[PDB]
């Protein structure tokens, strides 16, 4: 059960490393501009030192970017649960290069680390509810449609609450707060060796039916039924240049860019992110940023096991609909609360609830949604083609709002959230005129 529960747990490590540079943030800066002019001499530049934590930051969802394209070859030779290993004990090294970047420097340590983790987190994504998926019997399947997006909202919230001003996030204490993300992987590493293999992978890739079939019985019914890897295997698969070429799957890939574009373009992550950075730029005290993050996530988890069953229930495109509506009339009463403090105490208790109600939003429709219609509004021929052109829109744009957010709040002030409500405003018209049920 535990141990059952902590064998996809790879979905924890990424929702961990999402929000575990929130909270040190304001300590860690500081190991960047002294350990500068401990070699340079010289002091770095304000702008400089905003410009490579842009980067800091921005590396983990670049290095999924690059580490989903990998998925392909590694399931297709190394396996699922191999692959699964692989990353494993390739998540230790960017885990004790943070843990131990106390020591000489960050950047290396650090911003080079953030890629390598990056990478693990993109793969994984791909592997972990394909290696469930195949384990998963026939008719009772897609029950993990919200269950691994649970896993990613509470280590967003344990990288809170560790990240609390008190425990982990301070000058002595944050690479331990970073270096943890190794943890589960090292705890991972121990109870998935003596679980199943990927049946579907012995059989057909490594041709061995004596290995699918002792897998099975733990759970030739589906020995047989693996044969659908041999059906397809004729229909073949839809390259990614001839997506765009066909005028029937046209207003699909359209949709499909349109919404991971439009789910991380809306700021989503430029909250867990940012959360720290964004509160302090509003009403709230030096204090009770720290405290008020950690509420935010749980939050985030509390609508997220609650979502789990209204996404099926409640319809996709409703739902759909109604969570873009919600994030940006959320960013408008924001930039908003933020634009005029004068009203203060009146208007922080109105920012935080902004930030909440954001939060609530976008964790039903916008954010569980988009990568399940993929799954359905394509055929199995284009299917692996259209989730490469989601995958690679959802990281690029995680990538760039990763990148430009300190610079808009720098730049646009009390204004930052404004360019979020535009981009609410635009996909939620395009949800509207052409996405149907």
């Amino acid at each position: 059960l535990a141990t059952l529960i902590a064998a996809f747990g790879s979905s924890f490590q990424y929702g961990y490393n999402v929000a575990a540079i929130n909270s040190p943030s304001e300590f860690m800066k500081d190991f960047y501009a002294y350990t500068y002019y401990d070699r340079v001499g010289e002091y770095m530049n304000e702008f400089y030192l905003t410009l490579l934590w842009s980067v800091t930051v921005s590396m983990f969802p670049f290095g999924g970017f690059l580490g989903s394209l990998m998925v392909g070859p590694l399931v297709n030779n190394l396996g699922r649960k191999g692959t699964l290993l692989f990353n494993n004990i390739f998540s230790i090294v960017p885990a004790l290069l943070m843990g131990f970047s106390e020591l000489a420097k960050s950047f290396e340590m650090i911003i080079v680390a953030r890629v390598l983790v990056g990478i693990c987190a993109g793969l994984s994504s791909n592997v972990v509810p394909m290696y469930l998926g195949e384990l998963a019997p026939k008719n009772w399947r897609g029950a993990l449609g919200v269950v691994p997006q649970l896993f990613i909202t509470i280590g967003i919230l344990v990288a809170q609450i560790f990240g609390l001003r008190s425990l982990l996030a301070n000058e002595e204490g944050w690479p331990i707060l970073l270096g943890l993300t190794g943890i589960p992987a090292v705890l991972q590493l121990l109870f998935l060796p003596f679980f199943p293999e990927s049946p579907r992978y012995l059989l057909i890739q490594k041709k061995d039916e004596a290995a699918a079939k002792s897998a099975l019985r733990r759970l030739a019914e589906i020995e047989e039924i693996l044969e659908e890897d041999r059906a397809e295997k004729a229909v073949g698969f839809i390259s990614v240049l001839k997506l765009f070429k066909m005028r029937s799957l046209r207003w699909q890939v359209i949709s499909i860019i349109v919404l991971m574009a439009g789910q991380q373009l809306s700021g989503v992550n430029a909250i867990y992110y940012y959360a720290d950075q964004i509160y302090l730029s509003a009403g709230v005290n030096e204090d009770d940023v720290q405290y008020v993050t950690a509420g935010t996530g749980a939050v985030n988890v509390l609508i997220t096991v609650c979502a789990i069953f209204v996404v099926e229930l409640m319809g996709r495109r409703f739902l759909l609909l109604l969570g873009f509506s919600v994030c940006f009339t959320a960013c408008c009463v924001l930039t908003g609360a933020l634009a005029l403090q004068d009203v203060i105490s009146w208007m922080p208790y109105v920012s935080i609830a902004c930030v909440i109600s954001y939060v609530i939003g976008h964790a039903l429709g916008p954010s569980p949604i988009p990568a399940l219609l993929v799954t359905e509004i394509f055929l199995q021929s284009s299917r692996p083609a259209a989730y490469m052109v989601a995958g690679t829109v959802h990281w690029l744009s995680n990538f760039t709002v990763g990148l430009v957010f300190p610079f808009i709040q720098v730049g646009l002030g009390a204004y930052s959230f404004v360019i979020f409500a535009v981009i609410c405003l635009l996909t939620t018209v395009y949800i509207f005129l052409i996405i149907p049920e």
